[PDB]
């Protein structure tokens, strides 16, 4: 049915050796080159310790991966080492794992983030153009190396404000992209799900990235986090209505043969396109240009097929003082 209109046939190029996380065989490191400090937090997945690597006392990251699915834990594995050397891709240093429970163990480079919610109010207009450019370099490497994140959002994405660092994280949830295959649409948080997520539309691709991207872009420029704020996955989608309208969300439908789920004959009305400049506010608005709308408006569309690529979203006039500023150096 969809197929990307871009990177489409990466993973048929490149073959089994680079997408058959099935038969991985993994080259353990050794566990006791390792020393945990201190948790610096839990997920739903993992648990994360800042640790030391003993031999050469430097300071770095310890994922203990438990799902109950292994294939998850390859999965997550092979994508990092495909990643290897990618611009503003979290680091992999090892993996290893006990010996007696064989649980296993992802060590990845330790980044000093500042959390988004104090972080995201401080940034200047050129800041976020800055940060979601080194943003856009990381998902147009891995969608070129025929790689989905598919939990794009502020907590995934560490910011060195001082250094001016920035490192896409977590590859837990990340898949590659194979033509025509059906994927599972209970990926991201609730409020960076697609529109294709909320409507079971199965056949998506690196493109969801990009919805997800335009959220957190939103909710930096409009200063409202979330942007797309549902009590529930039905709810995700009539706040996402109450701002696109009803009559993109049709010709949307009809374009990919969907039927909506009866759960939304009650909540769902018709609602106007609410045009973008109705969220602009004092305090928002040092965020604000044409360029700034334009953009955002080119991520947040119901059709998959009509986002930017990250390429594309790299050559917007929105990121021309950033190519400036890169030139002078
Ligand atoms: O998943 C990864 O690849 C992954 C990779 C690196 C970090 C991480 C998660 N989580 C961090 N902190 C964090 C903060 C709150 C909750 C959770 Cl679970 C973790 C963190 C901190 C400093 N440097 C690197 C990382």
């Amino acid at each position: 049915r969809s197929v990307a209109r871009v990177y489409a046939n990466v993973n048929e190029k490149l073959g089994r050796s680079w997408w058959d996380y099935d038969n991985l065989v993994v080259q353990w490191g050794v566990q006791d080159n390792y020393e945990i400090v201190r948790k610096v937090g839990r997920g739903k997945y993992s648990e994360v310790f800042e640790s030391i690597h003993l031999p050469t006392d430097s300071k770095c990251i310890v994922k203990v991966l438990k799902p109950v699915k292994k294939k998850k834990i390859k999965r997550e594995i092979k994508i990092l080492q495909n990643l290897a050397g990618g611009p503003n891709v979290v680091g992999l240093l090892d993996v290893v794992r006990d010996s007696q429970s064989k649980t296993p163990s992802i060590v990845t480079e330790y980044v000093n983030n500042t959390e988004f919610k104090t972080l995201y109010p401080k940034f200047s207009d050129f800041d976020v153009r800055y940060y979601i450019f080194e943003l856009l370099k990381a998902l147009d490497f891995c969608h070129s190396k025929g790689i989905m994140h598919r939990d794009v959002k502020p907590h995934n994405v560490m910011i060195d404000h001082e250094k001016r660092t920035l490192r896409l994280i977590d590859w837990g949830l990340a898949e590659f992209y194979h033509p025509g295959t059906e994927y599972n649409v209970r990926v991201a948080s609730r409020y960076f799900k697609g529109p294709e997520l909320l409507v079971d539309f199965q056949e998506y691709d690196y493109s969801l990235d990009m919805w997800s991207l335009g959220c957190m872009f939103a909710s930096m420029i409009f200063r409202k986090e979330p942007f797309f704020h549902g009590h529930d996955n039905a709810d995700q989608l009539v706040k996402i209505a109450k701002v696109l309208g009803t009559d993109e969300l049709y010709t949307y439908l009809e374009r990919y043969d969907i039927d909506l789920d009866a759960q939304f004959d009650d909540i769902l009305g018709r609602y106007p396109r609410k045009p973008w400049s109705r969220f602009v506010s004092s305090e928002n608005q040092r965020y604000i240009s044409s360029e700034a709308i334009d953009f955002l408006d080119k991520l947040l569309r119901y059709d998959h097929q009509e986002r930017l690529t990250a390429e594309e979203a790299k050559e917007h006039p929105y990121f021309e003082p950033v190519r400036q500023a890169a030139a002078q150096a």
